[PDB]
């Protein structure tokens, strides 16, 4: 009713132990969400095509051409790791779990309120805010997946991450088909590109709106909504990284001689003529074993094209690839391709007290070890006569199709059936949780944005609403847009995320690496003396585990 | 390609795509692996180079020996230099059951 | 059936280069034994294995 | 597994026939540029150490029961089941020119 | 380093570090260990499938 | 028998966890064990006295004098971290566990080998080693804690950390009493001091042999010998530490003005005049409330005399001291009293392809803050007029008896009904695990080498002493030394030692310190190119906990 | 546990003493001083008082 809570306030996290070493990691989260009226009440399509910038010869990867449904409805979502886990939370979870399964995911919407906006227009102006206790908060679950799916931890729009800093939900938006070509050109190009924004496929026109397909509820102050346990059916996620690339799968040659004192300059030394050694490799007209050409069991991780961008209906994308740069651990620098990089604001990580609309971001620098150093490739004759000439080996220094800048390596695939490679690691705090799979008939073998994929279906979307609070002169007949009262919502959110997590145990005589508060990070992790907070990312993969 | 006379386009060309279909390696005797264990990723080759069978799950441990150390004695933990062993060495007999 | 694959590439990560590894071995190596080069396992022992 | 050095047991039942020397990798980086003949200087040759969240020292005491065996004793591992996909004694002809 | 240092060689690199342990190691796990000859030709010739 | 083997080698860490966060970790510990025939059969009684150091004035620190029972037995002692712990094990335990209770503790003796030494006098000298299948080895267990208690790991002298590293016993031996005087000197005292040793009350002579009070077992080849299981009475050991001195404890004053901007110059200010504050001090004669005068609830720590040697009848002693100085923490050089030094040999952490006699050492820096820094205490007069003048405060300056280098905290004590303190943190690997509680009518409230203190028992020692192998020339009845074969013993021990633990929880925001391999630290926990090994100590209670 | 004697006495009498063997700041053990390496009879720690 009018004066009576419909919920409870819950930001704590629980380890519950059971027996076998495994863990049930409950989080429950909580926030106090503002939605105001929706800027108008129609669904509105919009097409973006920033011709200005793609004009501009060789700014093609710049391309925002697209056609969306501007609907007036909010979408309230949880998925990410932020609005769950603090960082001690995270740092138990990842010092002292080697696996992590995602369970159920609950929510439910309590202590609704909402107000209207008077103001006086006095010559100085102001402005009283009064409850209207027969107002209406309508709130739609897409519990079947009708809508489209749009994750919102990709524009950095989910709830945020603080219990205490109330927040908001994100208007939401669908992609509508359209066609567009962009052709690509450089600094220097002749004339100008055919760059246009063909229009719409009429067979690939999709319509959505929220009042047809789902159920709204209508929330007064003294209702509440809840969804009701949804259950996940994804793979479990590891908390260890894999180091072992090809080099060091197997058994080692052995040593004929070893070191007689410490220091690095005592190596040992295999003892045998490379040309006269035992063993198996590939190289069906050499005699040479090497660490470099004896057989491995597979490959771990591929090269592929980096920097190339496809073009498909809807113009260029960038090709995703499933691991990041290798040497990126040792040089911050060289991440560049498959080193995810975030960006976000106030609510999710930022230091809350700055102030400009520059985002905070960090490129997420993975523990893994499944990727490539194409500067160390080449290919050569298959004569394999060494030292190899110049005509006979392709260098990453050597031009492609006369560019100085482009190798080999750019348009290299090496993906095969004996390709290996890891799931992506999570990213706290930003990272996605979840994502839904792709209703094609061939699916990808894993996901770049989030550890756990639904294969058949996860949660539905939670969409919010103001109801129209229309004045006395109401007309639905003038084209003219409708007059409504300045209505705006308070809500509480609650929901409760269940995972499983394995807890580690120590197999080597040596510690492994563990997430630590020190000297210098001390203060991200504590608010200031005005009360400005942040959350840094932090590392999910820490402990090592054998790969072979 | 790239200017050098030695390679074509074949050397880096790849059409592994959905429509690919292989056979597994075909049993090396006498020197050929029989069994291979599988990666420990979380996505696994199709196959592997080395062996027909691979273990999804695990294969047998493998089995390691070493004659016990057969101290003199003038043994001193506490010294630097290498330990002071009786020379000795150890014959035994291996049998191993392999069903197909 | 198959797949063509480059040959003789070596790939760089962490540990430094390796060798490319392929399914299948070359077309036409067992009309020629001198064809036989990438895929063709080559098996090097002693006298206790041959 | 030893079959890839060729260092398993003898292939000879009446010829006696030794272990190998058990040895495993340990994490390292390294980084070599490639080169050909005539390419000027010296390519990066480097060595850059161990990255120290891939160190993984083994040692078979802290991890295996270890048995003794004297003289009179025996050590029987129990019989390891294998589940492995099967192996085709039987090879392909037809390329894509030989199909329907 | 002697053997990578020259232009060209790199295909023959044998960088590596490894742990030198005290323990052997009893493998089993090739052909020849199991098979004589006239085995195999038996099994190679009157089977399809292993 | 003869050939047939009488135990197994274990060295494995098993974490078994169980419900409501608890888990049995069982640590098993094997071992070869060298042991020599005794170079006598005799027990002896043996005086030292290094007068030569002590009579140079001032060197009294330096006495060494007393008188020990030299026995013929080797003493088996396992009573130390590093037998039972590698580093991998210990960063789980002190990394995702809170607190560690002592369960139980369990060794064995098995496949025992006895061999004799036959040198051959050939003009190249040469000797060859045989089995003595008839040979005994003396193996007594003192379940009945009948002999002293003699841990050994106060002088290094446990088993051996490593076990792939073949160790030795201890000889063993125990203290006889004696009357000693040392009258206390420094550079420049006129004279000799008194410095005698005065001999034995006979009314304090205990004369202890193996043989007449415990049961001693003989194992020939064949034969194996277990202890059985004990279990401990003992109380919680904490891996936390507390960080709230008296200044941190309750509630802080309120603030009446908060720094409106960030930065290190932006301090908050109380805001009422200090003698106009409301709150509770046990000042009674004074209107002054400051966080120094406010009262708080106990005292958390206590001052003591340091580097204050008390005299007994068997000389001079240090005045032990429960915790370490404070200020260690961010300057190592400030350790000194009560932070525990450690000094040991290859067998126990130093690099073991080091030469020379001279010991690794480190001084044991505790997290916990309930220590003192005697530089900042002063007295004043009960009047309490502020500011101090000179002759109503007594300050860490002041000279005490004249002499300018003591100063009243190095006589001081506020040991009290309100103190407050915790237990000794345990040192990995070196430090000891479990001690024996005194037999006085008064007990103390712990002590400082161990965190664990057995009330009514903890488990027997261990003797072993290879039985005397007799030439044909035995004649009793002759004064010189007993004609005996050269025989040795190698045999295997392994202990079964189990813990019981509870996993901790995250209390706070931020993250906690942990244990973790860096890039510094790296190469202390893998062998050398020449297999040179080591372990470096690690602290125990890296989390915090709240005191109050 | 009293220090290991590295040389006993050969003959009875009042002055034939044991000695310790090894130089005082060259021992193994524990104590409570922490800037100090002298382990002495003295200065070796003790479980209480």
């Amino acid at each position: 009713g009018v004066g009576i809570s419909t919920g409870t306030f819950n930001n704590q996290t629980e380890f519950k132990f059971l027996e076998n070493g495994w863990v049930y990691i409950t989080a429950n989260s909580s926030r106090l969400v503002h939605l105001n009226m929706p800027e108008s009440e129609n669904y509105r399509r919009v097409v973006v095509n920033n011709l200005d910038k793609t004009a501009v010869n060789g700014n093609m990867a710049l391309d925002d051409t697209h056609a969306e449904i501007v609907t007036p409805w909010s979408l309230v979502d949880a998925n990410a790791w932020g609005v769950w886990f603090n960082p001690g939370d995270w740092q138990l979870i990842v010092n002292t779990m080697s696996e992590l399964h995602l369970v159920s995911f609950e929510q439910e919407i309590f202590n609704v309120v909402l107000k209207t906006v008077s103001e006086s227009a006095t010559q100085p102006p102001t402005k009283v805010y009064n409850n209207d206790l027969t107002a209406s908060l309508m709130v739609a679950l897409d519990s079947n997946n009708t809508m489209p799916f749009t994750p919102a931890a990709m524009r950095s729009e989910t709830l945020g991450f603080y219990p205490w800093k109330p927040t908001i939900p994100t208007p939401w938006r669908y992609y509508f088909q359209w066609d567009r070509t962009l052709i690509p050109s450089h600094t220097g190009t002749s004339g100008t590109p055919t760059n246009i924004y063909h229009g719409t496929d009429p067979d690939d026109v999709q319509f959505y709106t929220i009042e047809n397909s789902v159920p709204v509820h209508l929330l007064r102050t003294g209702d509440e909504f809840a969804t009701g346990t949804f259950f996940f059916d994804c793979k479990p996620c590891r908390l260890t990284h894999t180091w072992q690339t090809n080099r060091a799968l197997g058994l080692p040659p052995f040593l004929n001689s070893l070191p007689q004192s410490e220091g690095g300059t005592n190596f040992g030394y295999i003892g045998v003529q490379q040309d006269k050694r035992r063993g198996v490799t590939q190289m069906g007209n050499t005699n040479y074993i090497t660490e470099a050409t004896i057989m491995r069991p597979a490959e771990v991780g591929y090269s592929a094209p980096y920097y190339s961008f496809e073009a498909s209906t809807q113009g260029p994308f960038k090709t995703p690839i499933a691991a990041g740069r290798g040497g990126a651990q040792t040089d911050e620098n060289q991440a560049a391709d498959g080193d995810p990089r975030y960006a976000f604001g106030r609510q999710h990580g930022q230091k809350t007290t700055t102030t400009g609309e520059t985002p905070e971001r960090f490129t997420y620098i993975a523990h893994q070890d499944t990727g490539r150093y194409p500067e160390g490739d080449w290919i050569q004759n298959i004569n394999f006569n060494l030292p190899v000439t110049d005509d006979n080996v392709l260098l990453p220094t050597d031009p492609i199709g006369g560019k100085t800048g482009i190798n080999y390596t750019n348009i290299f695939n090496t993906y095969g059936p004996l390709t290996a490679l890891n799931n992506v690691p999570p990213v706290y705090p930003n990272g996605q949780i979840w994502d839904k799979e792709f209703d094609t008939d061939l699916k990808p073998r894993l996901h770049v944005n989030a550890p756990f994929v639904c294969q058949n279906n996860c949660p539905g979307q939670l969409f919010v609403k103001v109801a129209p609070n229309l004045t006395n002169q109401y007309d639905p007949d003038a084209s003219a847009n409708m007059s409504r009262i300045v209505t705006y919502s308070d809500f509480w959110w609650k929901g409760k995320l269940v995972f499983k997590a394995k807890l580690r145990a120590s197999h080597t005589w040596n510690p492994i690496q563990q997430m630590s508060i020190n000297v210098d990070n001390q203060f991200n992790y504590v608010p200031s003396n005005i009360g400005g907070m942040k959350i840094v990312y932090e590392k999910s993969q820490l402990a090592p585990r054998k790969l072979y």
